[PDB]
């Protein structure tokens, strides 16, 4: 390997264009929201990781952008989910009512594109960036993630619903951002039920009963807060 | 997390006084390599990973460092080995014939110790160095060791022997250092023969019926070199 040879797919084209155009059009949707600069939200964004090495990114890189974008949802409307992306962002587009981390403007924002620095200069790396698995795990896309999802559900309360797709074989992955950043910072004083939604893709079962979900379950009881779940057996209805 | 914190130990205190020593220790043991300057060699090593950032490491890097510690070991010598170091290390050490990388000169030097650089510094860091898993994999011991292994294997020549744990659930592990770099480095033109010694830890079965034995036989046959398997059945003995 050569220096900053990444194994991940580079920066997105046109990244710095597309989360401008992307606050732009959230403020709009967003009334509650306008009061975002969206050019004072892109710099914070890209002072979080640019210059600094692509495998020693913090939290504290993305302080001033979770700032900037603060944003209040309702506590008791929050929607985690795993492995069920599409349906769970179907199923928030109709309620309106409930949100996903993408959702939020720093979710949307951030939503599908990759980015990272070329160390050493204030350029944009557009050949590579950083694989979780098999470069680093202190990437600016893993670690933005990892910090907007704790916010997320630390901010979470009353009764939490997490979409969890029953036609795999680890419906509850305690590997994944839900089960091992979420779940382990949603806040006991705030929430009283973790409710699983199990996705049915045609299997009978309860799947509630699946040693994932027993495991889940435990890791919620020794949090101190209850859990439920449901099995969702037709998707479409 | 903080910048720079990683997961691994920091340097072994004393790193650079220990691998001096062991570099003026074998260059005695062997009076073949007594024309190596043992200040230039540690040059060369420190100048491989110090001011360099710590999750950046290349092969380049330790090329001045395996010029001085070139070595020749007989090619039909050589002892691979996987998950049992005691008994490959007590082998060659009655043997005395046999070599693994450990009983050369670089292996010799970096055995069991760790490292890594405070990055923008000229400083090494004792508080803590990358995890290959956890932190990143192009760390300086991680780095450091696929380059001399991949050197090791492609040297290996005639019958090239590698010592399997046989009491292990993955007596071959394709992930493994010997799986993942040295079996892919084998010369087919250079090496006729690879030879397991599967050791057992009591098991009467054929270990050389093992399924992970017979993947490792499906690599070495696809890259057209004859592959053999022994039961070595009283380690002791
Ligand atoms: C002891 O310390 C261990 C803690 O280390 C954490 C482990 C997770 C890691 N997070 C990401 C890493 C990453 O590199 N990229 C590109 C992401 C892109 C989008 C997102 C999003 C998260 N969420 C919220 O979390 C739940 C859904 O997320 P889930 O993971 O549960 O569901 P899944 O369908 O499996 O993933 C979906 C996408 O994310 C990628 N994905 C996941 N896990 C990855 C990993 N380990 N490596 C590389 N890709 C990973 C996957 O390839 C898919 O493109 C929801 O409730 C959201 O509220 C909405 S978007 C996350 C990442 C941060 C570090
Ligand atoms: C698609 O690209 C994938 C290729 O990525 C490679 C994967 C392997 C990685 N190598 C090391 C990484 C490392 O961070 N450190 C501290 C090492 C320390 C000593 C050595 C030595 C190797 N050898 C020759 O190789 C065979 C034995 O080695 P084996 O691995 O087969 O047997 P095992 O008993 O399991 O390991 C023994 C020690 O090495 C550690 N160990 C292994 N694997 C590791 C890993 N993935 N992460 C972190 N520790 C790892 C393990 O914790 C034990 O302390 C022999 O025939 C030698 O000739 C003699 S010393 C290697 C490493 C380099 C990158």
């Amino acid at each position: 390997r050569w220096r900053q040879q990444w194994s991940g797919p580079g920066t997105t084209k046109r990244f710095p264009e597309t989360v401008l155009a992307r606050c732009v059009k959230y403020t709009e949707i967003h009334p509650e929201m306008r009061h975002v600069d969206c050019q004072s939200v892109w710099d914070a964004f890209k002072g979080a990781f640019i210059s600094k090495h692509p495998c020693d990114i913090t939290e504290e890189d993305y302080q001033p952008l979770m700032k900037l974008g603060t944003q209040t949802v309702p506590c008791n409307k929050i929607l985690l989910w795993s492995r069920i992306k599409d349906l769970a962002h179907q199923f928030t587009q109709v309620q309106r009512d409930m949100f996903t981390l993408e959702d939020t403007l720093l979710g949307y924002l951030a939503d599908d594109l990759t980015w990272c620095g070329e160390f050493a200069t204030s350029k944009i790396n557009y050949q590579s960036c950083p694989d979780w698995r098999k470069d680093c795990s202190n990437n600016p896309v893993s670690v933005f993630w990892k910090t907007v999802s704790r916010r997320f559900a630390e901010a979470a309360c009353d009764v939490v619903h997490v979409m969890l797709d029953g036609s795999r074989s680890k419906i509850f992955d305690k590997d994944s951002t839900f089960g091992s950043v979420e779940v382990h910072n949603l806040q006991p004083e705030k929430v009283q039920t973790l409710e699983a939604w199990v996705i049915h893709g045609e299997d009978s079962r309860d799947l509630c009963q699946d040693p994932t979900i027993k495991e889940l379950e435990s890791i919620i009881s020794k949090r101190n807060i209850q859990f439920s779940c449901k099995n969702i057996y037709r998707p479409d209805k």
